[PDB]
């Protein structure tokens, strides 16, 4: 059952090309209670500036960290905030303009669990409470390379294997019962569907209660859930003995934009060999409900567009030698009517600074519309609070976010998550009035 070792103590961590060091470990899992003080040194130790970003974290723009604030090698960056994020599963990654992808992709990259009240609903973690960090890698010899082509830059950098926690063709070893996964897409821009199967049998339901932002309002059972980068699905099945796998199983990528493991093929990205009996887990009520969403007072568009080699959001995106550009200046409760075009690929956007609420999709392709839950076109994992939400070629997703006056005069990126599309600067500042 390989999962990241755990700390609390999060007081001072190194950026190192395999990864972050905490207190002798690698990516460790920090733990925090909501409501605590987090005090956080971190400390560079590359060969080129980067940025810790708390990812989902509700924070001011100097500990979100925006990419502006990158340290040089050797420097140091405090981060000090109180944690007001609901229960949940997030991320710290680095956030350099122009080489994260790289930075993430080598390794820098962390799960952040938020605990509240009874969100552990009775499971251990590295027990019954199992991340599931799936990042994907291109091998060559064996070895991660990180080499994009210009037009790997255009659709993203797809590997060749797919790892578990870091490990390849990981192995979970478990006894019979009641098993919390929290289903991580750490990878660069590989899209996942993911089921669970027996091996050479039936589709296990899996009971979806978590999402970026937390707890649904109620279990929803699903028998395959999209998960793009950044997205975080945490599900509860009852294992049995026998063997059970976390599969991919196909898709349509939608890869539209310009005309060696496919999106779309089937492959097992982890296996369970359940053997014994170990404890069942109930799991029949949440208690920590999304909030509604609140009343938007204007709406915006959002059209995301190839120009030529760059991707855009509304026609604009990064500008390198302003990172302050102020791209949008937005305030209130807004409605974003985020359009992706037919001659697109999916595109996971992302808001730093402020959760959003799912209140539709239209023009969805079959393949979403089918796991639909409601009339509004939504999926279960939208029936939560998120942060990265899933634009598929052709389809309007609208969501709400509510500017909170408190951030006036603060900048916070808005993004795709694709980390080649990010790298290549499909992303723009937000500038709260
Ligand atoms: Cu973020
Ligand atoms: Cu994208």
């Amino acid at each position: 059952a390989p999962v990241p070792p755990l700390i609390k103590e999060a007081t001072y961590i190194e950026a190192t090309a395999s990864g972050y060091m905490a207190e002798g470990v690698l990516n460790p899992t920090i733990i925090l209670r909501r409501g605590q003080r987090v005090d956080m040194t971190l400390k560079n130790k590359l060969t080129e500036p980067t940025i810790v970003h708390w990812h989902g974290f509700d924070v001011n723009w100097h500990n979100d960290a925006h990419p502006s604030f990158a340290i040089t090698p050797g420097e140091s960056y405090n981060y000090s905030f109180d944690v007001v994020n609901r229960a949940g599963t997030y991320l710290y990654h680095p956030h350099p303009h122009g080489l994260t992808a790289k930075q993430f992709y080598m390794g820098q990259l962390g799960l952040v669990i938020v605990e509240d009240s009874g969100s552990d609903l009775g499971f251990k973690y590295g027990v019954n409470d199992l991340p599931l960090v799936i990042s994907d890698r291109r091998f060559i010899g064996g070895a991660p390379v990180y080499n994009p082509t210009p037009m790997e830059m255009i659709a993203g950098f797809l590997g060749n294997a797919v790892l578990v926690n870091g490990v390849k063709d990981a192995v979970f070893k478990l006894s019979g019962g009641s098993y919390r996964l929290r289903l991580v897409n750490g990878s660069n821009a590989r899209l996942y569907m993911l089921s669970i199967v027996k091996k050479n049998g039936d589709v296990v339901p899996m009971r979806l209660i978590a999402v970026d932002q937390g707890f649904l309002a109620r279990p929803i059972e699903v028998r395959a859930l999209f998960l793009a980068p950044a997205e975080r699905a945490e599900v509860v099945v009852e294992l049995g003995e026998g063997v059970y796998l976390l599969k991919n199983t196909p898709i349509d990528p939608m890869h539209l934009e310009m005309g060696a493991l496919p999106e779309g093929s089937e492959y097992t990205i982890a296996t369970f060999l359940v053997e014994g009996k170990g404890e069942a887990v109930p799991v029949e009520a949440l208690s920590d409900p999304p909030p509604e969403p609140p009343k938007p007072t204007r709406t915006r568009r959002f059209a995301l567009s190839l120009s030529g080699m760059q991707w855009t959001i509304n026609g604009m995106f990064w500008n390198a030698s302003n990172p302050l550009f102020e791209h949008v200046s937005v305030e209130g409760v807004e409605l974003w009517e985020i359009v992706n075009d037919k001659a697109s690929m999916p595109h996971p956007m992302h808001l730093h600074g402020f959760p959003m609420w799912i209140i539709e999709r239209k023009d969805s392709p079959r393949q979403v519309a089918e796991l639909a839950v409601d009339n509004r076109g939504r999926l279960p994992t939208d029936l939560g609070l998120k942060d990265t939400v899933l634009i598929w070629p052709g389809e309007t997703v609208k969501i709400v976010v509510n500017f909170d006056a408190k951030k006036r005069g603060q900048l916070f990126p808005f993004h795709c998550h694709n980390l080649e599309h990010e790298d290549g600067g499909m992303m723009i500042n937000i500038a709260v009035k």
